[PDB]
């Protein structure tokens, strides 16, 4: 009641402020705390009812921040997960319940072992003296090359996203593991990728057609690797992949304030000129060679099946 | 007389037999030896009667070996010397004799060093820790390769052309060396072409379009460095460079016999079998980056410009 909508209200104007957590799958964590304690501390007849107010509730968190949409196919896909056992059961107040209690507690369970098993089958894709050129920072890809560097000797370029220049953390994060790592900016990527092997990236959001919200000016590395004829490696999770389609809803990128490109202190000129900061950028999915989740190695022409068995397609609007 | 007509039939015989000598440079200073040889012990009174007899002795060397196209046009080159020296001196029979002497001379002293200063600016093309592809065998990629390494620390694949396995004399003359060379054959050439950096050939015959033959296989190198975007290097001297169109005449390929590629110890399936032996290849000038001269790298879209400086319009069909 009072503790419910005191913590709805914390998360949403925590997701309308900032970044918070910063970690991914942390705010995935407290996304399915929230959904259990808001499934725990309430009271409902149909099931029916339980999903209407799941939608009601997750409408704010996706008006609060609409390029997250990690909290929002994380609520799509509990509510995906109570269709299923009200259709299992169909064919109901405390039997449900559980079941969606424990339905929950295993998706936390297959959520704790996602960057365990990306790091597992890490293996099977890097080899001895190679060249990797990642870009921005993300946890799923070092650990990734410190899971790869264990057992082999290669090279990785990190290339900063530079609105505000994130890899350095990941470049010092790598070569404290000695990965043999170099530092370069974005205006040296085509210069170099006439020497690098593979491309090796994280994404925010997976779409419906195989498209990738990622770290922006990864667009542009995609762009000279389909050039040089290089295969992508998308190291990714089961969570960023949202049915939202590209050009079906507005508010794709995130723009920030303009700061960080062209600072206060600039002088007169700041009043004729328009600097616009996006974030992030689109991939298409012909961009894109393999995607790597927890359950194995996936093509972009196979992201639609994935869509198919974790996402119901009367849920898409939300 | 008896002489030169000897040796004019034994050099045409060595022609249509086989390669014989097996330079190419080599064959050149015969040639040039040839002409000064036909030249100096024979009488003429116009300079046109001169031109009729050296394209009259050109011609059979041309249908000696029609694949060898360095005897024909050096006699075209040497054919546009002797009319850039009756243009000179018509704006007469010992003073032109003397002009030709000294500037099938000066053609020597330009031919010699053709090698030698490929192997000079050989150094401004290769950088440290380099992969570097070649196919069949050539004395002047061969000494780019065994200069660029006096300071340089790089590698090469020496891929073999293999309906008669020669590169494997390149691989072992590097391995002299110490190039850090690595042997493979054919069908590994687009398995490999995705760690390769540059690929650096040599050619047969430069072309009017800027198209090249080459040893056998090396426009599958050529498609697959124009998929990985790899720039190509054509380290080739300025005497394999005719005007003879790709589509003009017949006879391009040299065909030789099927023993190489099915032996004869094959049995009763080779009454029933077409075996053909293509040792050359058709390249494209759209799937060349850059030519190396012993002036200068030019590109494939530059070609004309040297036609125009050492053949003449007039002289194209010989
Ligand atoms: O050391 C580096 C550093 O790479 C970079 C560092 C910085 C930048 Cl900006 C770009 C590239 N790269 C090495 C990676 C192995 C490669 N190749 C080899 O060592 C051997 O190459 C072979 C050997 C055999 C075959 Cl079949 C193919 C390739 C040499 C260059």
């Amino acid at each position: 009641g009072s503790e419910l909508s005191e913590r709805i209200e914390s998360f949403v104007e925590t997701l309308k402020r900032g970044g918070g957590p910063r970690s991914s799958e942390e705010m995935a964590r407290e996304t399915l705390g929230l959904l259990r304690q808001i499934i725990t501390d309430h009271r409902w007849s149909n099931a029916g009812e339980l999903m209407e107010l799941i939608r009601r509730e997750g409408r704010r968190m996706t008006a609060a921040q609409p390029s997250e949409t990690t909290v929002g196919n994380m609520v799509r896909r509990v509510l995906k997960i109570i269709r299923e056992e009200y259709g299992r059961l169909h064919g109901h107040y405390a039997q449900l319940q559980s079941n969606i209690i424990e339905a929950i507690n295993e998706l936390l369970v297959e959520l704790e072992g996602t960057m365990e098993n990306i790091a597992a089958q890490a293996l099977e894709h890097i080899h001895s003296n190679e060249v990797i050129m990642t870009i921005g920072f993300s946890r799923t890809v070092e650990a990734f090359l410190k899971e790869a560097a264990r057992k082999r000797k290669f090279h990785v370029i990190v290339a900063e996203c530079a609105p505000f220049c994130q890899g350095h953390e990941m470049a010092v994060n790598l070569s404290k593991a000695g990965i043999e790592t170099t530092v370069m900016t974005d205006a040296a990527i085509f210069a170099v990728m006439s020497r690098v092997n593979k491309v090796i990236i994280g994404t925010k959001t997976i779409l419906a057609n195989g498209a990738l919200r990622a770290v922006t000016g990864t667009h542009t590395l995609a762009l000279a690797a389909k050039h040089h004829s290089t295969p992508l490696i998308v190291c990714a999770p089961m969570f960023k992949l949202s049915p939202q389609f590209p050009n079906e809803e507005d508010s794709f990128h995130k723009f920030v304030a303009p700061e960080e490109v062209l600072p206060f202190t600039e002088g007169d000129i700041l009043e004729k000129v328009s600097v616009h900061c996006p974030v992030f950028d689109y991939v298409p999915p012909e961009l894109i060679t393999l995607f790597i989740s927890n359950i194995g190695g996936n093509a972009p022409s196979y992201i639609y099946r994935l869509m198919s068995e974790l996402y119901h397609p009367d849920d898409h609007v939300l």
